[PDB]
C-alpha cells in the first residue's frame, strides 16, 4: 500500500508519493523502457490500497486496479463506495470487506459519466493539491453530486499523474493554488489507452506507430505523434495499458 499526507505536502513529497504509486504497480516487462501493466491479476492482488489523508488528518482509502490504474471505490470511516460498473462490483468482493455498509455510486467511473453527474466538464474543475484536500474531505461524507467532482479531482491527481510525468508536474505547479487542467493534460488523459496501444505495436514496427496519436502540446497546439522518439514516449508516459485490455 501507498500513502499520502496533504498535511505538510510539498511538490517533493507529492513527487515521492507518485513515484511510490507507480512502483506499487506490478509489471513483468518494459516496452521502450516503460513498465507494461499486466494483462491480468487474479483475486485480491489486483487491488492496490492508497491511503490519503487531508490537512486535518482524516483519511480515505482508495482501491485501485493495478492492471489499468482505475479507481474502483474507496472507504471512508466504516462506509465503502464503489462505482456502478461490473469491474468495481467485482472489486467489492475483495476490498473493504470490513465496511459496515457498501454504497454503489449512481454513476460509473468514466470521465463522461462523472462529468455529467458533477454538472461540468474537467476543463472547468480546478485541480491541485488543495483540490485534492477538498476532494478527500468531500468523500468522507456521502454526497453523490459533490463526490463526482471530487472523484474527477482524485483521479487526475493520483492515477493520471502516475501515468504521465507531465501531469505529475502540472499538479506540482498547483501544490498551493488550484488551477483548471491545461488542454495538454486533458489530451493525454484521453489518449492514454491509444498511446499505450501504439507504443506496444511499435515494438515490431521499428518504433513507428501503426496509427498516429493526435495530442495537444504544452503550448496549446495540435501535434501528431508518430514514433517512439517523441518526448511523449521518451520522457512523459510512465505506464502502459496492456493491449490485452484494449
Ligand atoms: C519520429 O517522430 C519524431 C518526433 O515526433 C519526428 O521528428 C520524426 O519525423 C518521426 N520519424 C519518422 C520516421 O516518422
Ligand atoms: O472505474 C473507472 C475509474 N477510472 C476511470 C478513468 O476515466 C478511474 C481511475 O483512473
Amino acid at each position: 500500500d501507498v500513502s499520502f499526507r496533504l498535511s505538510g505536502a510539498d511538490p517533493s513529497s507529492y513527487g515521492m508519493f507518485i513515484k511510490d504509486l507507480r512502483n506499487a504497480l506490478p509489471h513483468t516487462e518494459k516496452v521502450y523502457n516503460i513498465p507494461l501493466l499486466l494483462p491480468s491479476v487474479s483475486g485480491a492482488g489486483r487491488y492496490l490500497l492508497m491511503h490519503l489523508f487531508n490537512y486535518d488528518g482524516n483519511t480515505i482509502t482508495v482501491a485501485v486496479d493495478v492492471t489499468n490504474v482505475y479507481i474502483m471505490g474507496y472507504l471512508a470511516l466504516t462506509t465503502s463506495y464503489f462505482f456502478n460498473e461490473p469491474a468495481a462490483d467485482l472489486a467489492s468482493q475483495y476490498v473493504f470487506r470490513s465496511a459496515r455498509r457498501k454504497i454503489t455510486l449512481p454513476y460509473s467511473g468514466n470521465y463522461e459519466r462523472l462529468q455529467i453527474a458533477a454538472g461540468k466538464p474537467r476543463e472547468k474543475i480546478p485541480i491541485g493539491l488543495p483540490a485534492l484536500d477538498t476532494a478527500i474531505s468531500t468523500l468522507l461524507h456521502y454526497d453523490s453530486t459533490a463526490a463526482a467532482g471530487a472523484l474527477l479531482v482524485l483521479i487526475q491527481t493520483t492515477a493520471e499523474a502516475a501515468r504521465f510525468k507531465y501531469i505529475e508536474q502540472q499538479i506540482q505547479e498547483r501544490a498551493y493554488r488550484d488551477e483548471v487542467p491545461s488542454s495538454a493534460t486533458i489530451s493525454l488523459e484521453n489518449s492514454w489507452s491509444g498511446l499505450s496501444k501504439q507504443i506496444q505495436l511499435a515494438q515490431g514496427n521499428n518504433g513507428v506507430f501503426r496509427t498516429p496519436t493526435v495530442l495537444v502540446d504544452s503550448k496549446g497546439n495540435r501535434v501528431q505523434i508518430t514514433n517512439v522518439t517523441s518526448n511523449v514516449v521518451t520522457s512523459n508516459i510512465q505506464l502502459l495499458l496492456n493491449t490485452k485490455n484494449i
